This record gives C-alpha cells, sequence and structure tokens, in this order.
C-alpha cells in the first residue's frame, strides 16, 4: 500500500508510486527519475498514463518496453494543464532526465516535490522565483551535518588529472570507471576527453546511453572494447579480484589498471580534502573512492530550503525510524528560527 509521502493531495496523483499495484484514486502516475527505487513496478504491461520528462520517458520506452501510447514526456519550464491542474517541471540537477515538480493545486495551494535533487544557487532564478510553496517534498538523503563533499567540478578536475597523469607516464594503462545506473556520466566522460579516446562499454550500457539527448554522444562513447583505454563495468566488478580478472581479457594490451569507484559520502569525507585522496593498491592495480555526489550536502540543503520558506516540509528520504525522523524535524525547525519564516 501506497504510503502519504507519495501522494499529492487535493489531486488525482501520485509520484514515484508504481510497486503498489492500482492505487485507489490515482488518475496520473507521476516519475521524477530513472532510478530503480523510483520506476519499481513498471513493465510492458503498464496501461495508466505516465507522465515525466522526455529523457525518462525514451529510458521507459526502450529499457522497459512500456507502451507509447502511456508516455506522456512534457518539455521543461513550461507551464502544463494535466487532468485539470497546472503543473510544471524544473531540472533536479541530479541524473539525466530527472525533474522536480510543482503542482498548482485547484485550492490556491503550490507543492514542490524535489524528486532526487542536488540543491544548486541556479534553482533560486528558475520559475520557482515567482509564487510562494506551502509544502515541500525534499529529498533528505543528507540532512545532517557530517555530510559535507566538494563541489562535482572539484571531484572531476582531481580525476583529470589523476587519470592524465597515469595514462601520460604509462601509455600502456587501461582506466576503468564503475557504473550501475545512469547519472555521473561526466567522470568517464571527462576522463576519455582528456585521454583523446571513446568510452568502451557493454551492448546495454551502450542502448542506455543513447536514450539520454547527450549532444556528440556518437562521437563519444562504444562497444569494441579494444579501441578504447576508458573502459565502463558494473559498479561490482570494480575489486581487485574483479579488476585482474578483467585484465587478462585484453590480451596483453594493457599491463596497469587504474579504476574509479563514484560514490556519495563515506566517513573518509569528515578527515580527508579531495586534494589529498589516495587509492587502495595491489600490484599493477589502483582503486580510488571519488566522493561524486548527484544528491544536495546538508549545506546546500540548507540553503536552498531557508530561501524558498515552505509553510511545511515533508521529507521523502531516511522516513523508516524514529531518529531520523526526530533528527530531521530538529534541523527544520533550527533552519526556521534562524531564518525568521
Ligand atoms: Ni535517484
Amino acid at each position: 500500500t501506497c504510503p502519504f509521502y507519495k501522494k499529492i493531495p487535493g489531486t488525482g496523483f501520485t509520484v514515484d508510486a508504481f510497486q503498489y499495484g492500482v492505487v485507489e484514486g490515482c488518475t496520473a502516475y507521476f516519475l521524477t527519475h530513472f532510478h530503480s527505487d523510483h520506476y519499481a513496478g513498471l513493465s510492458k504491461h503498464f496501461t495508466f498514463p505516465v507522465y515525466c520528462s522526455e529523457i525518462t520517458g525514451n529510458l521507459l520506452k526502450n529499457k522497459l518496453h512500456v507502451q507509447e501510447q502511456y508516455i506522456h514526456p512534457l518539455p521543461l519550464d513550461t507551464e502544463c494543464i494535466v487532468n485539470g491542474v497546472k503543473v510544471v517541471l524544473l531540472d533536479a540537477n541530479h541524473c539525466p532526465g530527472a525533474v522536480m515538480i510543482l503542482f498548482y493545486l485547484p485550492n490556491g495551494t503550490v507543492i514542490l516535490h524535489t524528486g532526487d535533487f542536488r540543491a544548486d544557487p541556479s534553482m533560486e532564478r528558475s520559475l520557482l522565483a515567482d509564487q510562494k510553496v506551502h509544502m515541500l517534498y525534499l529529498d533528505t538523503t543528507y540532512c545532517s551535518p557530517e555530510y559535507t563533499f566538494p563541489s562535482q567540478q572539484e571531484v572531476i578536475r582531481f580525476a583529470i588529472n589523476t587519470a592524465f597523469e597515469a595514462v601520460t607516464l604509462n601509455p600502456h594503462a587501461l582506466v576503468v570507471c564503475g557504473t550501475y545506473s545512469i547519472g555521473k556520466e561526466k567522470v568517464f566522460l571527462a576522463i576519455a576527453d582528456v585521454l583523446g579516446s571513446k568510452v568502451g562499454m557493454s551492448q546495454e550500457k551502450y542502448k542506455t546511453l543513447q536514450c539520454l539527448n547527450i549532444p556528440e554522444i556518437n562521437s563519444l562513447i562504444t562497444t569494441d572494447m579494444c579501441s578504447s583505454l576508458v573502459h565502463l563495468l558494473p559498479m561490482m566488478q570494480i575489486n581487485f579480484k574483479g579488476l585482474q580478472s578483467h585484465l587478462k581479457k585484453c590480451g596483453g594490451k594493457y599491463n596497469q589498471i587504474l579504476a574509479f569507484r563514484p560514490t556519495g559520502w563515506t566517513h573518509s569525507n569528515k578527515f580527508t580534502r579531495i586534494a589529498d585522496v589516495i587509492p587502495q593498491t595491489k600490484g599493477n592495480i589502483s582503486i580510488y573512492g571519488i566522493p561524486y555526489s548527484e544528491h544536495s550536502s546538508y549545506l546546500e540543503m540548507k540553503r536552498f530550503v531557508q530561501w524558498l520558506k515552505p509553510q511545511k516540509i515533508i521529507p521523502t528520504v531516511n522516513v523508516g525510524t524514529w531518529k531520523s525522523r526526530s533528527t530531521m524535524e530538529k534541523y527544520f525547525r533550527e533552519w526556521k528560527l534562524e531564518a525568521g519564516y
């Protein structure tokens, strides 16, 4: 049964609610982004209207085989009427195709659902600037002050410089990047660009990348692994055993691997600066954990909410424990007392 924090009051609408069967009273199912915890339940047998971005709709059609007649893609930054209710989709600064949804209720209430997002000051000059928001359904993944991490730009600077140094010292090194979902494509695209290489990957991953409207993508990726010195592999294979095995496969074209695991936050963030990050090494294999996040840090979250000044906050992440919920409620009250709303 569908939890309350997935229902939009005063509408027939749900958000990211595909794993509960037919939801009573739902006339339109919104999908914020193509991550498995959010799409869980969709397939070619789904026959209700799905509302989403163009990119998300490309992935629904090609990867999950949802029939075309039930996919309703909306343009971003554009007032649209869905089942008699004005909505707007906004870029969430998460993975490709990810949106926040603004709902203008018939009674005058305005609701923002962030989906998953990485708050940014650029959001303070979207269509959010133009009116008041009563209720915020908030991605609270990293809602605690211990969650610090660098900008995406500093992380990519570290990765490009690390990869370029290693391959210039040893032209026979291979770079490997881990993946298990869409998102974080800048990691492997930026490294391949500095090296003058395409990114090599499986046919299934190539298929997924081809749904993403990334400009000049045919120039950047390939299924011909052997022509490429940046390879993508499943995240599970980014360990010394998995990488040793991969190095066998290239037929002694390569004699060293440098591998990247973009994680979110890890507690090496509470002690180490990005500048100071070092790999784990075994023989001719090194593995770097790099803190590339597509969710808000605590400080970014706090700045967004203190700017928006919502009347009520409904968390959408970490809601399963009383300790989590109490911690998050305490920070919401601090923010409101400090800013004066
Ligand atoms: Ni996500």
